DNA sequence: GATTCACAGCTGATTCACAGCATCTA
DNA sequence: CTAGATGCTGTGAATCAGCTGTGAAT
């Protein structure tokens, strides 16, 4: 059964196909749409948990969409996607994403809307509070920048999984980021001065494949 | 079970929503009106403890709303949104008794407060660490003696002592403390922090945190 | 004066590129 | 054995986030 029932709705097919993949991966069960009509079609049709909406579409607005939603019985939180005004995007059980986004930032947001309509991350002696962006090592704090952050947290859920750095570029980096992989190199370099300092080594380096959170064997 | 049932009455679609969701999100029971006559028939089968009036409407302004209304035997407290311009001296005279005022536009943490309070005087004091506030009065105290705010300042430490230990971005005290058609920079929550750092986080422990990158924090230091 | 808030200087943090050295393996 | 491939980390430049002082306007 699927973590989630997710409406896309952008009117950028190449934004909705990106999310839908990477969503229908982590176990959402996704549906898309590419206009306010569509949008309040799909919505219909299936009444989604979460709504993730472009918030600049041509014509009709996200914003006219979900007061019709909410006003027939469904009251799935939106999660917004953004220009880098536009205000109220907080409001409610509503959040929203800037765009260009990276996919761990969109499923976590995402995530969080959805716990919040209807808990700290740990690994070994590792502890991360996903609110706060608080760590700690052996009970210790550690301050960390946010893509540090968002790169432990990646390595975390995925403890014991072999990541590539090509596919930790392409979680943890915003889409529109264009540089190598060596960026990745420099931030497991900061992460292991930072939270790999114990006894014991977590983050592991497998040549020519990834890298790895895991307890040594 | 909800906090009160509220009657919300605007001619315009987005701020009825604006109201409804934010009413509703922080525990009412909320009914809406576009107009008198649907006003006076939400009224009589839902029979609200308070009603949130649009002053300046189309056919039948808000205060021809009300006394329709209180004629139909509906004495439930009156909130009334007023236009900053206008009709000065009659909303004075009118809300001299259980009925207040807000002028649009108008901060959602205001409107809320506002209501909290015409419900309680038609049947106190907010507290964290040595902070004290009396939500009707607007007086604060900080370790037994008063401090002096203003009502931006005012309306943010309420946000901040009503949410302690809970993480604020800067986007989100703007969507809930600033008026809803502010147009600025998130900076105008920095400048009014630092002002609120100043009188009321003073002390050995700070209470008043920063974490870079995620927002702010009411909280002991643990 | 009180107030709101725009704006800019300042600081330290942060991101990221780059290169030279280390280690691995063909 | 060596030599290229691959990975690590110190240096530095550019930019950014957040804090505070000044001042315009009401
Ligand atoms: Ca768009
Ligand atoms: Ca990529
Ligand atoms: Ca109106």
């Amino acid at each position: 059964t699927p973590e989630a029932r997710v409406l896309v709705v952008d009117d950028e097919a190449n934004i909705v196909e990106l999310l839908s993949v990477s969503l229908k991966f982590q176990g959402f069960e996704v549906y898309t749409a590419t206009n306010g009509a569509q949008a309040l079609d799909r919505a219909r049709e299936t009444r989604p948990d979460a709504v993730i909406l472009d918030v600049m579409m041509p014509g009709m607005d996200g914003f006219g969409v979900l007061r019709r939603l909410r006003a027939d019985g469904i009251d799935a939180p939106a999660l917004f996607l953004t220009a880098r005004k536009i205000a109220g995007l907080t409001l409610g059980g509503d959040d929203y994403v800037t765009k260009p986004f990276s996919l761990e930032e969109v499923v976590a947001r995402l995530r969080v809307i959805l716990r919040r309509a209807g808990v700290r991350l740990t690994f070994a002696d590792i502890e991360l509070d996903e609110e706060t962006h608080e760590v700690w090592k052996a009970g210790q704090p550690v301050s960390l920048s946010p893509t540090e952050f968002t790169l432990l947290r990646y390595f975390v859920i995925n403890a014991g999984t072999v990541l590539s750095k090509p596919k930790i570029l392409d979680h943890v980096w915003r889409y529109d980021f264009g540089g190598d992989v060596n960026v990745v190199e420099s931030y497991v370099s900061y992460l292991r001065r930072k939270i790999d300092t114990g006894e014991k080594r977590l983050l592991h380096t497998l040549r020519g494949v990834g890298y790895v959170l895991r307890e040594p064997r």
